[PDB]
């Protein structure tokens, strides 16, 4: 919905070079939890549209970036800052624990 599905060649331009957090999803289809907490990230998207945008990174079909920033498995969250990474989170997790992540890091 508010969700910008990335790639490797956009990344720069839609994380990087943006003003205002990005959180980015690394996910695939075969990884089970990445499909359980796609769904709040769909709520996260919509009450936090404003102060947060949340983007969606496929590594199969972009199997370049992980690798950029020591990601070595997945589910994983990184959120940026006006081209930077702020803070990082790792394996499944639930709305009230992504709520908490983000009352600690973002502004």
């Amino acid at each position: 919905d508010k969700i910008i599905h990335l790639t490797d060649d956009s990344f720069d331009t839609d994380v990087l070079k943006a003003d205002g957090a990005i959180l980015v999803d690394f996910w695939a289809e075969w990884c089970g939890p990445c499909k359980m907490i796609a769904p709040i990230l769909d709520e996260i998207a919509d009450e936090y549209q404003g102060k947060l945008t949340v983007a969606k990174l496929n590594i199969d079909q972009n199997p370049g970036t992980a690798p950029k920033y020591g990601i070595r498995g997945i589910p994983t969250l990184l959120l940026f800052k006006n081209g930077e990474v702020a803070a990082t989170k790792v394996g499944a997790l639930s709305k009230g624990q992504l709520k908490c992540f983000l009352d600690a890091n973002l502004a």
